């Protein structure tokens, strides 16, 4: 069943809280209950710093950076610092005067594919544009150099590439991204990438390496997981088109629509991984000093406690916050701009193109059942 979670750790299935192994058979407690998850992951005492002993990511491929980690691996005073010189760039006020830009790129993307006939992939067509033209924008990223960043965070992501493979295409990444921080010139006044390298880079508030390591997380997350959703949330409508009437009938109802999108397709599938500190008591378990954890976002967000009938999209549910962004200092810095993103391009698509069905079979869709982030690799779609 490939629009549920329950596959990826299914001693879950038996307990809320399961020894399991990693990639490399390093031990692991997996938390699948809700209040469970945001716990861990608002505890001090579980770290998110690579550097610690035992600490294992969820992939080889991740695991190349371990010792020299972007932030989303530090814990503070490295996190604070780190992640406090872009904030500002993320906060809700400011992304939303982004909302006319994502708009048009939208119509825009629509208005390319007006008069050209289906069957098309929908991920490469549709989510794939709107999602990676309205990152590199915010970025700067020259139209150019889009594709290779684009071959790069497919490296990066992969579930399958090994943890010398991860370490190369992190090197020719790293090294793109530091010709940048060394002459910014070329790039837009108004553009994330210049005013960090002009500004806190600039004023010495962090290296030159954590400059690559800020631009890095942002390029990686920026705008694979938001196409998957916008591509997830297509199989949705194709599936189950009726549901979607909100789009039409209720717009003032779209983010809520969003958000039950964002927890049925928590598309960070291997959840979030974390070491104990010290010893820990959580959801009855004593997770020992060195320990890895994992708090498993899908099932957090499938807990029926919280959700009832966690298995059924369901846009009329009363509003419980997901754990797809994560929890807690870590949270995702660019939820606001996925989010605003998901509200523009789901509801446009919709519209133009109401009659969207698949082109084949939801068993033959190439699921990313091999990466980090879930999704599909191809959405033939028919209308
Ligand atoms: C639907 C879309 C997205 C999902 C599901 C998603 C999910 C996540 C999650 C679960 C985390 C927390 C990781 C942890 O605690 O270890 C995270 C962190 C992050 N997200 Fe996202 N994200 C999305 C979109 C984006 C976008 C659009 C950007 C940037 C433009 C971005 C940048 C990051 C960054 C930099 C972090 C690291 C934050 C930190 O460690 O303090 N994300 N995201
Ligand atoms: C790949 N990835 C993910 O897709 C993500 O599902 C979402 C995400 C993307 C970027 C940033 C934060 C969150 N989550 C939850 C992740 O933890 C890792 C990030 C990561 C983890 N360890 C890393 C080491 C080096 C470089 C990166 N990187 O982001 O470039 C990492």
């Amino acid at each position: 069943s490939p629009l549920e979670p329950y596959h990826i750790y299914p001693e879950a299935k038996s307990c809320p809280v399961a020894k399991v192994g990693l990639w490399n058979g390093t031990p692991a407690h997996v938390f699948s209950g809700y209040e469970d998850v945001r716990t861990v992951l608002q505890d001090r005492r579980f770290s998110s710093d690579s550097r610690r002993p035992n600490f294992t990511e969820l992939t080889p491929t991740l695991q190349s950076q371990a010792a020299a980690p972007p932030f989303v691996r530090t814990d503070n005073p490295d996190h604070r610092r780190l992640r406090g010189t872009i904030a500002r760039e993320f906060l809700p006020k400011h992304i939303e005067l982004l909302r006319p830009a994502i708009r048009e790129i939208v119509q825009g993307v629509l208005d390319g594919l007006a008069e050209t006939a289906p069957p098309q992939d929908m991920l490469e067509a549709f989510a794939v544009p709107v999602a990676s033209a309205t990152v590199f924008r915010l970025l700067g990223i020259p139209a150019e150099d889009r594709a290779l960043l684009t071959r790069c965070v497919k490296g990066v992501v992969s579930a399958v590439g090994s943890e010398d493979e991860g370490a190369e295409v992190f090197r020719t990444l790293g090294e793109y991204i530091g010709g940048l921080v060394q002459d910014p010139s070329e790039l837009p006044e108004d553009s994330l990438i210049r005013r960090l390298v002009t500004g806190p880079y600039q004023e010495k508030q962090l290296t030159f390496h954590e400059t690559i390591g800020v631009i890095l997380m942002l390029i990686v997350g920026g705008y694979d997981t938001t196409a998957s959703t916008i591509s997830l949330s297509l199989v949705s409508y194709a599936l189950q088109p009726e549901k979607f009437s909100v789009v039409h009938e209720h717009p003032e109802r779209i983010p809520l629509l969003v958000e039950e999108l964002l927890r049925y397709h928590t598309v960070s599938q291997l959840g979030l991984g974390r070491i104990a500190t010290e010893d820990v008591e959580v959801g009855g378990v004593t997770v020992r000093a060195g320990q890895m954890v994992v708090a498993a976002l899908p099932l957090a967000n499938r807990d029926e406690s919280v959700f009832p009938n966690p298995d059924e999209l369901d846009f009329d549910r009363p509003s419980v916050p997901h754990v797809g962004f994560g929890y807690g200092p870590h949270q995702c810095v660019g939820q606001a701009l996925a989010r605003v993103e998901l509200q523009e391009a789901i509801p446009a698509v919709i519209r133009r193109l109401p009659g969207m069905r698949l082109a084949c079979a939801l068993e033959d869709l190439p699921f990313r059942h091999d990466m980090a982030t879930y999704g599909i690799h191809e959405l033939p779609m028919t209308w």
